[PDB]
């Protein structure tokens, strides 16, 4: 319609800008969870 | 009849004029209340 | 006759108008009627 | 009699141009209180 | 009769047209009561 | 009498093309007003 | 007539005040009733 | 007559002097209970 | 007259003293009607 | 009846013409609304 | 009117009080729903 | 029937315009909730 | 109308005032639902 | 008398086939009023 | 009578021919719509 | 009844029918969702 | 008198068997209504 | 009396045997609804 | 008079009588009118 | 009377053998729609 | 007068003991109509 | 006269009294016959 | 007048007095069934 | 009265003795509703 | 009531067959849906 | 009102009651879910 | 009853045959899931 | 209530039972669970 | 039906090119996750 | 509202109490699942 169309795309440019917001925390929580890893994988080859 | 076409066509526009006048609470209640599930799915994925 | 002829006439004439002058009230009452229930009725779907 | 009969054919004639006078305020008597209530019947349906 | 045939007549051409009237109000009520239903039930989808 | 029963069969013969004649705005009054109730029964039904 | 006609102005007048003295009503219980199930909603939400 | 015609102009104008008379009683009790029967419909409208 | 219209006014003033004593009955009664019934209407929202 | 079994035979006719004219919105929203769900479904089997 | 105005009035005043005595329940029955639910979500997430 | 056929071409074209209004939210929700769960997969299989 | 355009309006002034007040509690139990997380996930990582 | 009592006994018999005579009217008066209301009452139950 | 006996017989050989017309439209407009619950209902158990 | 009976048992023969002809879409969606997960399980066994 | 109450007992003879007339009637139309119903509200049960 | 028991007699065979004809319906819905979930758990559970 | 008081008698005592026949019918009728709609309520009750 | 008052406890008699004739209807109508839910609800909760 | 004043005094004195007797049949109408609603009501409730 | 002008004072007191007289008769059975209408009104609204 | 302003108030104290012997009723029906459903939600949360 | 206030406190007498009555139904279809879940709910966590 | 009781203590009993009929069925899924979960368990213990 | 208050509050203390009967069942289900949880943790940890 | 009984007996009979239906897949999935790790273990043993 | 806190208490002695009935299970697979896995810890440290 | 098992197999032609749709994407992410797995195994492998 | 806003602070204060009441078991139990981890590495480190 005049409103429903115009509220799924009110809904998408709701779920995108979300997820634009979300892809920094997934990408701070699991690369400092794989550098807590290399850091214990290469300290044991250091030794 | 001059009178009961004309009623009709009352109705019509009171009618049509209440479901434009609807469209925006549903729009602000539904949307705003999928925004509070995104949120919680993609926090969920966030960790 | 000349009178009971004229005296249906009159008696015509009166009952048109008195119709012509009933259909606003008719309308204003029924119409009103129903959207008090149009509003019940879309506010319910609103939410 | 002569007279008598004579009488009672007036007397006729003054009786069905009076009820042919009558009908029409019938009609539009009936029809425009059934028409009132038509526009009842099916407004309530049209909601 | 000549009166009572044709007031049933012009009766049923105030109905038929009262019917034809009528309708349109019903289709702009329900189709716009079932869109408000369909835009809930596929937003419910879309998360 | 040679009268009373005639004019008691040109009342019945007055009263069966009545109810005749009012036997289509019944159904076509009836009919729309039960049209008009299944479209709102199987529309709430296709969704 | 002289009166009729005042009498239907009178009667008009008497129901237009009437409905919207209603409306007040109608507004509040109507709106009362679905923030009442808004707050249900949205709580359900929130947790 | 000279005593006839204003015998009957005396009663015609006893008998419209007596209908403008009646008309308020007939406003004040049909109008009055009309009200009385619009209050108790938009009433249960209200609610 | 002077006894026709007086009796008249003793009329109307029955009528609308009556009109007036009958409207407190109606009153206790639509309101008491209504009252019971919004108990019902917010008791099941309240649950 | 001539009349009423007509009456039935018309509404019977009505009634199965709008029944096939329903199932295909019924298929449209059903189905759709299943696509839709086993594409969740897959997708997340297939990750 | 002097009457049906000074009803809906004491129709308002009941409907208000009315509302104001049910939002305590409705405080006191979803709040406390949502506290037993807070409950066993956050003692899930103690463990 | 003229009417009510239409009406239900009418249901349709809004429906399947509003279920291919909603596929973007969906894919757009779904396939950056898996994007999100490759990420950590692959990230994991990296060290 | 006057009373109806006016009551969505006051009903869409409570619906977003009862959104943006939802929303901290929201916040206050997913942001800490998600916190009580990420400390067992990081101290399993730390040791 | 000799004519008296022959007077009563051929208005008896005028009056018992006049009797005789209306019944058929009655019955298709009647049943047909009631058979246009047994329609709408099962047509009402169909749906 | 003999014939307010034989009006009744007529009135239910009438009304029971009315009945058995009847129930066709019962049961396809009764099946009818819950075979398209039905659909539904394993619809949904089938995914 | 002769009706009522023979409805049922139409509505019987569809539903049996119906189910009969969901079980293969039942097994065709669970048992390729199943040999989608064994088909991942045994693979992280074969490495 | 000899007559009179002669003429009540005739009279009341008339009256009991035209009740008795009247009640496979009013069986076969109210009993007929119900099952109609009965029929709706366990079907709708056995789905 | 000799016919309104009888009546109720008659109704409550319908009623009895009408229900005994709905239980294979319910049984045949829901025990084949049941399967269809015991199949999905258990093939779960299978792998 | 000897006579007038006689025939007052007379009449008193046929009156009597007279009433003390027309009770019975009275009965018969106006109970058989409520115990078929006595039957009509309950039997509706009853589903 | 001697009539009234005994016409009164004719008519009391028969409510109330009709009220007691009435209620085996109302268990097994409303019982046997109540198992048939407590089947589906257990059955439910069976799996 | 002596008579007329005693004979008010008599249909008086009939009529209050008229509704005296009409009394207990409203009640054990109403009072055993409204039990087998109860029972309804809360039956449903009980499941 | 002497005679006539006290006849019809000596018939005016007579019918006031009688007026007098038979307003009790008329408040007993109307208000009598109201109440057992109000409790029908307000048993119904009791459950 | 003197009788019918006191019939108008003897209807008033039966009706109010009425009204206040209704609500214990109303009470306790209405809350015996909510609080048969807050068990069924509270019992309900309680597992 | 003497007779309404009997009839709802002997309505009042029977209510509260049917709640008293349903409550056992209620209390043994919820309890074994519930403790049929703790079954499914402490088995799946005793292994 | 005599009546309404009995029917509770028939719903009773009915109720608690029923639940005594379902525990089998709660057994003999439950406890088979955890034997094959044990014997995952400790099947992945002995090696 | 005087009664409706006096209903709510009744029905708040009904409530209020029946939540603080809650929470020991919610804490001995939830508190025992979670100790059974405990176990099987600290008993892994243990070896 | 006869029916429920019964039906669960089916259902009964349903769920044992599907349960032993799924031991054999469970068996062929689990041991041939571990006998692809024996040979892993002794194949790493025999080295 | 006098029913609903019993319930309650009812429905508490049941858990309560339940799961010190559960406990047993719970430790006989557990630590049947541990003791098999430190016999496969010591017996590797044994050789 | 004609048009339920048309829906069934639409649905059916839909999820089947779902599923031959979703294996290549599990392919390559099995097969992918499982490269970079023998890659790590090999490597070591050979050192 | 005054009563919307005030319920959700009071379920703020309920949740931000009840966190702070649920994180000294998460810290006691995570953290005495990490020292006796650390206990297993640093013991093993001692030999």
């Amino acid at each position: 319609t005049n409103y429903a169309t115009e509220a799924m795309d009110s809904l998408k440019t709701q779920a995108i800008d979300l997820i634009s917001q979300t892809w920094p925390v997934v990408t701070t929580v699991v690369v400092a969870g794989l550098v807590i890893r290399l850091f214990k994988k290469f300290s044991s080859k250091a030794v």
